[PDB]
């Protein structure tokens, strides 16, 4: 049985670093006879807002509009925007989910706030009850691999932002496991644009080289205690 | 003399519950002689996506897009969407910005992640000299107003959802104290579809009287031991 990976990836420029490590994932995976795709969500103009155009039928309660109502009854009914349900086809026969990515004030950028947003819609990504250990897209990995602007320092517990695993919060825990998912370790590359031009190399190279091995790798414990200590 | 108030709005339902909690901060801040002003970002389409539309007449390099570089520059060169120094305007004319926002996967709604990506740019809210304490925006308050699906109890240091103060950080440090701004006490509001139509009307109630005495509040102070600590 082959694998499947689904890259999503959030950056404008082909030729950024973020670019490049896509491209290594993409070239690594391939080689190893890993069935890839990348939802490039700026050149796919993905649309980030939640709003009622991402439902076709009849509203639940039309007078009042409450996304989360909305999208859960129109999931179960097949009526969600084509573009949601393209997305989800993506995720339910990717094993693994690779999220490539520029932080952007301590988060995702919001054209990927967006899928999220709008992708991992209640009955598809979860449930109440339904999530944590047990929610749906439970037996999948995911993956951050993260830019930042920030050098390794500012981010620990005694630089100016605080340790990496805090920021980290939200997207592992809040997001990713919430929906069943299992995460490995992050991949963070630290300020390539401060970076010199070998050691840019040497972290894209790095990341190749961990693909390499990415089957064998094991799930962080997604735990307050793992991303904050005590 | 007298204070003004931007309200950052991100529901896409006017008879929703963060629609009145925004309708009872204008009506009070109004009350007391404020100057208001709202930012309803669904109702005015706003762009949340961060491209090279933001950036008006020939980019700075067109070959390689960088939005950090292009933003920056084109700050200086006053020559960024309308759409985005109208918003710059509101800002810099406003002595306590509140973010009225249901929570969306322990963050904000992506509309309202594109607000912060794309308004904050750098030269305005922050450069190299400046940032944390030395933030650009220093001298304003902020305060984010939110509401949840979680209860109280799941946002406990021991509930399934971790405590509340975890996914702050990124908002409150990451972001607004990033900029300059002080921070004040955040109001949440847990889980109000839950709660009773009498703890809703409480929640209101609460929320007013917090606003008829804002002005005396001391800030929080913004660091990793009120966010993570004990
Ligand atoms: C709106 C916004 C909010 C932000 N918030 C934060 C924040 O909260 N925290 C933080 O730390 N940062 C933040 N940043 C900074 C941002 O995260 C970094 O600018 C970004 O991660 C760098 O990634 P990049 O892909 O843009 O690098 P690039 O801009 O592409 O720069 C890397 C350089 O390396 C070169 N390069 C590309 N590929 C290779 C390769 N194969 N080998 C050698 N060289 C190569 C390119 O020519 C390029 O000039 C924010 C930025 C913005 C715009
Ligand atoms: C994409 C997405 C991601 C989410 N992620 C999270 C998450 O990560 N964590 C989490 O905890 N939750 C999450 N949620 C849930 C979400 O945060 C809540 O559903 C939302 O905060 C409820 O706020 P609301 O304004 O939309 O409530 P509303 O649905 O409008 O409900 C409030 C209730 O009060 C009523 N009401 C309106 N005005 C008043 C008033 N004047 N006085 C009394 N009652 C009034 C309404 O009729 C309604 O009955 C997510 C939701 C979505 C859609
Ligand atoms: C260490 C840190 C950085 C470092 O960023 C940079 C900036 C420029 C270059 N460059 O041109 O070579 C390299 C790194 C940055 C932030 N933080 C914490 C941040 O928080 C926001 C940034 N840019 C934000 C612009 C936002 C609104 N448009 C940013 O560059
Ligand atoms: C504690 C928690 C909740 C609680 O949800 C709710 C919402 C409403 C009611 N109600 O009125 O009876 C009860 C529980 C929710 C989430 N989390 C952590 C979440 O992450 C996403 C939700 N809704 C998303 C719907 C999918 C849209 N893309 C959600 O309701
Ligand atoms: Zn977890
Ligand atoms: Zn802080």
């Amino acid at each position: 049985a082959g694998k499947k990976v689904l890259i999503v990836y959030a950056h404008q420029e082909p030729k950024s670093f973020n670019g490049s490590l896509k491209n290594v994932a993409v070239d690594e995976l391939s080689r190893q006879g890993c069935t890839v795709t990348v939802s490039d969500l700026y050149a796919m103009n993905f649309e980030p807002r939640a709003t009622d155009k991402d439902i076709t039928g009849t509203l639940s309660n039309p007078e009042v509009f409450n996304y989360g109502v909305e999208t859960h009854e129109a999931y179960k009914q097949r009526s969600l925007a084509s573009d949601i349900t393209d997305e989800q086809k993506k995720v339910r026969e990717a094993d693994l989910v690779i999220f490539q990515f520029p932080l952007y004030w301590f988060s995702v950028p919001a054209i990927l706030k967006g899928w999220m947003d709008r992708v991992l819609c209640q009955g598809f990504a979860f449930d109440i009850p339904g999530f944590y250990d047990s929610g749906l897209l439970q037996g999948k990995l995911a993956l951050l691999s993260v830019t930042t602007g920030g050098t390794a320092e500012m981010y620990t517990k005694t630089g100016v932002n605080g340790d990496s695993r805090y920021f980290l919060w939200p997207l592992q825990h809040g997001t990713l496991h919430f929906c069943g998912f299992k995460v490995l370790a992050p991949q963070i590359s630290f300020a390539p644009e401060i970076a010199s031009e070998e050691e840019r190399k040497g972290m894209v190279a790095a990341w190749s080289q961990r693909l390499q091995t990415i089957w064998k790798e094991e799930p962080i414990p997604c735990t307050a205690h793992w991303h904050f200590g005590q």
